[PDB]
């Protein structure tokens, strides 16, 4: 079965006992057991839950892993991933990773004996040079946010492997529909389900999956030990949202192209950051490792002062703080995470252009 | 507003714009701004979650409330307040998962702990180091229901540089308020009595202190182990009957304890409400009642499994604090005074007679 | 919402319950509670004061605002964050009372300072000590209108562990917004351009930073140098015409600068709006306009007092930033010659202002 | 009116009096007049409706106030330089096409003017070379045969900040992919002979301008020197222009297929094409250009084999010109730059292994098969 068919029938997508084409929401905390040391499969909802498990199975099935793990948020998942390491360990970050991941290290992890080194990861040599005797992981994120900066996954993975290093990839922007880091040498993949996977701006969730059984034992342990689990209703809604991913990602791509092209041939606009443009640095690398480009695009205007007047005069893009939803979103990462980030939604392309038009006419 | 009225109308229990007597569920990740510069992003804040947070703050007399994906998610973020190189003092019978947090997650993140009997006040004195930054209390204890003087402990804690953190899961806010007794931070598993219907996994933390509130607020948002709006809403709904439930829990538990103690095959009963309990007077002092938690040791240890496996009403299972009665053997589940034969009962709200008849029939099988 | 609009509907410009287009004046000291557990005590919080604080936060791009009994009391509270044995860099011509605050108040409390020319970015680099915590800028500067590059000094301070503190009184939030140029704390003497009507003594402070906001709040409350409700309200009221007043101030100040410059009897003229002014290109870049503040030194230095005492429209007085024209010799009230005349150009008719100057010049040698 | 529509309806594209959807060919030397002092045509060296129609079109297409049609690309360039007085100085591109270099070297130099060859991508080199009597800067982008890109906006700005005029040769990128008058240039020159005609069947020059006074000046020397384009060739140039949009779309697509083929090839070294992301100033190229033409050049590894390669080509026509519907091939080192000593050639970046292609509008596959077999023989 193909990706499109897997989004609908993958993992667990059916109640085995009733035939329900939808996995039931197990709003429960505990489970009755036959004799002690002989359970019915589930013991306690923090450790495992049939609804959450179905979702965890789905994301594993999609990214080509052995196990999935659903979390209360993207950050909670990432946090649990880094709980695999001791104090005295080192991690190499990309120079433009998501701000909350930076704050995770800066303010939570570093504090606990975990050191990081920020480097440009599209500069393969900057990673070669940055490894210390205690470096235990390489944390990549491509396309990056904002700026959509592409990193070479297979290369970095190869390089991380001949050193005793973990390749941990944040696949949020380019979904499992467009990119599968585990098939390119990654050990652990993390998403914000809060974004595209959910895709209706109505769930806060993180998903992690892995290629490695030993890694999976570890991640499980810390999901259970720290307990930042995804609830069953959210799990169910995430899975429901995931069902449409393919169609949504297609529509996201189609729209964001029209938007990028229109923006590039504009008098008010200077540079434009989108992976689908032949004009974007490493465009070739992208077509190599991505089956498509999402709906994210940063960009800048020649007049750097108007940035805030432009964003605030738009009437169809929602001025808000997330991305990856069916509604188009807009931000300015200066005060949020003269650069303007667009999360192109799945509204009619013309209405999106007409909305950008009228907001340009105003500056 | 008294406790029993507060449970229903406390924190935010109403929708202000619409008038709705229930808080609406905000299944939403992000909010439109008229910005740039109330709500911005659901991990940082959410109206459903907030209403519950205000509720629990209101019930414990804290300045802020914090809702987590699980009890443990809450405790974890509480200990994220500390730097590597810091020292923590622990109870010798703290909940199994709390001990595992330190042993498996927090020690390897550079924190050190020391296990002392918290009912022994001089043991806490003797165990204090220069890097000791906090004392962690759980009373009554899981699973032996051991009682610890909260005023005394917080007193000794306060006149060193120490934080007094209390897990108040067993007594809930209906029967004990550690903040009003000198504690700095209070943590619950909302999965237990607060939800009460064994259908939600949830943590709740609250604090006396405005600055401490900012720190927890920081690590709630930064680590991101937040309760979802649906679970927040359901947990709030559960809390509305907390008062009535705890009374039934206490009435039944009292009845059961007095049955088990008078029973031929039983050796000791651990229940704070039994006059013969170590620190029974101290319980009456710091608690407005005892919950539904008790455990007992049966004269012949080898019969504990067979006893537990032949109960027909009590559900053999992992958790506690629900309307349905639960039973476990701590030795083989959640995990000094703990013998393989120890049996822990979570007395639910069924008919006292239905619960007694169940135990009667199970003893007849050993 | 644009700045011109924001001055009228920003922060809180309306009573929520009643719909009043003006914030009501809460002449109250205390509030009934349904406690134990919004407003508790007027020193901690007052709805009127808060309205003004929200407005300034909103104007400067801050997260919180803070209203004080005076510009000084605010500056005081800002520096109250620092421990003893800490170090601070000061502009060589910061406000006379800002020096006297450090010189005589904060020093004896264990604080240390170094006077530097801040328009010399290399000079600040030369003065950083290991115990230095903050740089304090003031541009344009009293009374020479010396301009400092906010963006660079912020950067230089940012890559060290330093706090950028800016006194934005002169070029108001309408012309300059330090917080967007990498500043951490902005402070105003509300007594000046913000009130605009020479009838309120006030100080306003705002910040980019949550943790700094917690701190400033703490010290505003603990020292208690808070602004009253009536003064807050009058201040907010004043702020509503800020945009209109600043435009007229500039239009007049440029008109006067060009008169004084082309004048035989005048030596130098200090005004950021003059092309031939140190760092004029810098002014244009970080400021959206030049204000009503200008100074000038005349050729006959001893005849400075005779000039000032013969002005009929301009008022010889002790302040600035009002709708009426003010004049003072900053020496009587390092650049400052005992014949430097400082002009606070009001919003009166320029012809009337120029005709007051003509007649004053026409009485000295 | 979008550009694609302008090519069909722009300037004068209709006979107002008869209805004709084609401008009539005016094979006439003269016109009857109504009375003395009262013409709107007098003599066809000054004015002719057929040529004027095409002239309007090129002004319209390039955003100029007036168009000028000349007997050839050179005639047009020459008429432009006929503005400057004896004594004047000109900054010239080093990659400038033969004819234009020679125009100065062997015609304009002996007539008072004088030049300096400078690289125009390197903007400081222009600044360093401005003399007090310098009055003009002549740019060609993309260039021949290496396709160097040049910043039109900034080069036009630096020239305007001095006393200078900006003259751009917009032949390669057509008015369909580039519009220098809209980037601060004052005069635009084309070889109509090339892409504008499109069918390798007309020799013609086109010049247009922003400036009312420059328009007057160019009109004068057009009429005074008489290097005017004839009415039949004007008409054919206009006819070819009607399909410029389409032809350029096909050229670009075909050129890109070939570009990508060539650089994936083991026997090739550098590929010079502005439409490759790997190309120098590809960034700038995208900003000022709306598309890349059919012109590419490539060097093969074994320098000497370029000859054997070209001789086996059976679809690419070995020929001097460019910008036609048919695909053309040449070796600049021999076809156009044999007079320049091989070492100066290599300095200028022109090796004996540099082959140039004017990719036509044949089926991209056939063109690829053609290159495939030719490579196979070496
Ligand atoms: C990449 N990784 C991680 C995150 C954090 O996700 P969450 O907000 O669900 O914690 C985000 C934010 O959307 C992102 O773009
Ligand atoms: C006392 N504290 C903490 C916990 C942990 O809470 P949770 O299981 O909801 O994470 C439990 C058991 O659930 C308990 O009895
Ligand atoms: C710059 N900063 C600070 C102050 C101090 O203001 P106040 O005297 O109102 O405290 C003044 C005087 O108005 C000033 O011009």
């Amino acid at each position: 079965m193909r990706m499109q068919t897997k989004l609908i029938h993958g993992g667990i997508s059916e109640d085995a006992t009733t035939g329900a084409v939808s996995v039931p929401i197990y709003q429960t905390s505990t489970y009755r057991q036959d004799a002690i040391g002989r359970h019915k499969g589930y013991e306690y909802s923090r450790s495992g839950n049939p609804t959450r498990f179905a979702l965890e199975e789905l994301i594993a099935d999609l990214e080509g892993g052995v196990k999935g793990f659903a979390f209360a948020s993207g950050l909670a998942g990432i946090h649990a991933v880094f709980s695999l390491l001791q104090s005295g360990d080192h991690v190499l970050l990309g120079d433009d990773v998501y701000g909350g991941t930076f704050r995770l290290f800066n303010q939570v992890l570093v504090k606990n004996g975990l050191s990081c080194t920020i480097i440009d990861t599209s500069d393969i040599s900057q990673i070669k040079k940055a490894i210390k005797p205690n470096t235990k992981a390489l944390y990549l994120e491509t396309p990056s946010n904002p700026l959509l900066k592409i990193t070479d996954l297979a290369q970095c993975a190869s390089v991380a492997k001949d050193h005793g290093l973990l390749t941990i990839v944040d696949n949020t922007f380019a979904t499992p529909y467009y990119q599968n880091p585990l098939l390119l040498g990654a050990d652990i993949v993390a998403h914000s389900g809060t974004k595209y996977l959910g895709g209706h701006s109505d769930v806060v969730a993180g998903l992690v999956t892995t290629n490695n059984e030993a890694l999976a034992q570890e991640i499980a342990f810390f999901q259970n030990a720290i307990g930042g689990v995804l609830g069953p209703q959210d799990s169910w809604l995430l899975q429901r949202g995931i069902k449409t991913l393919g169609l949504r990602m297609e529509a996201h791509q189609k729209n964001a192209l029209c938007v990028a092209e229109f923006l590039e041939k504009h008098p008010k606009v200077e540079r434009v950051y989108y992976p689908g443009l032949p004009t974007h640095p490493n465009y070739e690398l992208a077509k190599k490792q991505m089956r498509g480009f999402s709906g994210m695009l940063s960009f800048t205007l020649k007049n750097d002062s108007e940035a805030v007047a432009f964003v605030e005069s738009l009437k169809l893009f929602i001025l808000g703080e997330s991305l990856g939803g069916v509604e188009s979103l807009v931000g300015i990462p200066a005060f949020m995470t003269g650069l303007v980030r667009l999360s192109v939604g799945i509204e009619h392309e013309q209405d999106l252009l007409e909305d950008l038009e009228q907001a340009f006419a105003k500056i």
